[PDB]
């Protein structure tokens, strides 16, 4: 089998991307963010607290005759950003751009917090990091691309995400038109639960590359680049006025400037993050200090390629045996 899907920009800064996944029996469409950093499928339900809900699409597992209670489980989740949900689980169909999974986990949330509250275009995460991330208790539950992972043609999904525009994610199939070149593939450590791998080095706007080690996550879930302090230094210091800003929490540039690209190492091959995927505008309406898409990692205690490095790339989620990633120019 093999399912595909579009997914769509939240706002016009792209600071997060939304998938349509048919929950239930009749189908539920709710708008989900797909998240290869962390392994929990959840969504705003009829059991969300009432105050905590405005705007978003909500699960009814009492009108979907697949639906079961997942008897005396519970979940907890907190994420990078200090956000955090829980709730209890059901069992239901779950499907993912024609890709049905039968009894997958369906968290349904009691609490959220605020910021999923003020964010009515989110309807619930998918999550598609390693299942041993995920926060059910007692019984750890497997990731939708788990779950279907037996069933696909091939055991991978791919992130294709666009710039101010829609992409796709695939499962189970690489689209050979959606890419130029080829594919580089690099090792990958499941330790930590992560799709973690090691950057070759950088490069900023037409300097020359900087071979040095990076270790990071690909993770659709975090909107910018987080590397080390010395890198993100390098990068801002060819932008005339910017600076770090500790009332705003990271780095500043005039909205008058024009980036400079980043390039990124995968093996001996490169990805190349334009300037304008740089720029995430004004920090609060009308100013004229505009927000840095690359930030320090510095206290987080790992680097993240989040969606400002991934929306460069055709990026592949090999689920084999011993998995892998793969980057491509596109
Ligand atoms: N976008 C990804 C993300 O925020 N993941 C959070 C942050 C810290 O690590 C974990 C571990 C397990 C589950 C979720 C998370
Ligand atoms: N991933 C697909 C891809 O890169 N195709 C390229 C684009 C330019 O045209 C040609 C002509 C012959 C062979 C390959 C290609």
């Amino acid at each position: 089998s093999t399912g595909s899907a579009t997914t769509t920009p939240i706002d016009s800064l792209d600071d997060a991307y939304i998938t349509p996944v048919q929950i239930g029996t009749p189908a539920q469409t709710l708008n989900l963010d797909f998240d290869t950093g962390s392994s929990d499928l959840w969504v705003f339900s009829s059991e969300t607290t009432a105050s905590e809900v405005d705007g978003q699409t909500i699960y009814t597992p009492s009108k979907s005759t697949t639906a079961k209670l997942l008897s005396g489980a519970t979940w907890s989740i907190s994420y990078g950003d200090g956000s955090s949900s829980s709730g209890d689980v059901y069992t239901d169909t779950v499907s993912v751009g024609g890709l049905t999974v039968t009894g997958q986990a369906v968290e349904s949330a009691k609490k959220v917090s605020s910021s999923f509250t003020e964010d009515s275009t989110i309807d619930g995460l998918l999550g598609l990091a390693f299942s041993t991330l995920n926060t059910v208790s007692p019984t750890q539950q497997k990731t939708f691309f788990d779950n279907a992972k037996a069933s696909l043609d091939s055991p991978v999904f791919t992130a294709d995400l666009g710039y101010h525009a829609p992409g796709t994610y695939n499962f189970g199939f690489i689209d050979t038109t959606a890419y130029t070149g080829s594919i580089t593939y690099t090792a990958v450590s499941t330790k930590q639960g992560f799709w973690e791998w090691t950057s070759t080095g950088y490069a900023v706007g037409s300097g020359t590359f900087k071979s040095t080690s990076i270790d990071g996550i690909a993770d659709t879930g975090t909107t910018l680049l987080y590397l080390p302090a010395t890198v993100v230094s390098a990068y801002w210091a060819q932008v005339s006025g910017a600076k770090s800003s500790s009332s705003v929490g990271g780095y500043v540039f005039p909205c008058s400037a024009t980036l400079p690209s980043f390039t990124f190492g995968v093996g001996s091959a490169r990805i190349v993050i334009p300037g304008d995927y740089i720029d995430f505008g004004p920090i609060s309406t009308g100013s004229s200090s505009c927000f840095g898409g690359i930030q320090s990692s510095a206290g987080i205690g790992i680097n993240i390629f989040g969606d400002v490095a991934l929306k460069a790339a055709f990026v592949v989620f090999n689920g084999a045996t011993t998995p892998t990633l793969g980057f491509a120019s596109k």
